[PDB]
């Protein structure tokens, strides 16, 4: 069984519904973060320094390869807006994953 | 190369940081993040109201440490509660410093 | 498709995004993040000092991945210690939200 890191930044008044949707489908684990993408700049002893920044979430969920595809049109299709700077979804792989209280590896620590 | 992230309790950070000096393990970064532990309804929609605050940790190590950081993270962040968290491994295919310009092992 | 993340000193974070931004690179995010810098006991040690640090991410295709990381290390650099770290990690898949468009279509 192969794990995998499904990342996505989107935008934050999503953030429930994604989680709904995700513990609906029996995927939990998730974890959030704040984060910035830009949107002007202004200038003080050398520097540039934007002014104006675009809030968004960051969220990571750990999943096997089998259920990757379900769970990233989850985040996509729950994410959307229609609006610019709907964000996006990517995945990496995961070569160890250790559950810190069991030391249960693997699928046995999703 | 190999990046380990590890997402533990807040109280167990410096334990964590003073296991991994003691082990020569240095670089570790860390950011807070959040889990869930409720829900409210306000105008038919759906608001998460409880989170349950962890930071994540990541430390960049050679391939030849990344089985005892993974380990020594484990050991000290769990207190056999539930939530102690998960620790995970994945591949970084290139490493510079950037004041040095150094890369590989040259940059840890 | 490969991701970019670096650790850098906060003050550079305009100029890395507007010399990626020159080369037509987008989408950068960035977290606060925090290195350590002495320490008192509670029963737990408790690290009473941190460095602050920002986190910046860019995806970007293979082709461009040298570039971005070259132009992150040059921007990034001060010559002083903590100046921070860059590194790239293999993307398997990449989807816009706003379109569902998948790969390079996505960037």
């Amino acid at each position: 069984c192969r794990m995998k890191l499904i990342t996505a930044i989107v935008k934050p008044f999503t953030l429930t519904d994604i989680k709904d949707a995700l513990e609906q489908a029996g995927v939990q684990g998730m974890t959030v973060t704040e984060t910035q993408g830009f949107g002007h700049t202004e200038v003080y002893r050398g520097a540039e320094y934007a002014v104006d920044f675009v809030p968004k979430v960051k969220i990571e969920v750990i999943i096997s390869d089998a259920q990757a595809e379900e769970v990233i049109n989850i985040i996509v299709e729950t994410a959307r807006t229609g609006k610019v700077g709907d964000g996006k979804v990517w995945m990496t792989n995961i070569e160890e994953l250790v559950r810190v209280r069991t030391g249960e590896r693997g699928e046995a620590a999703l």
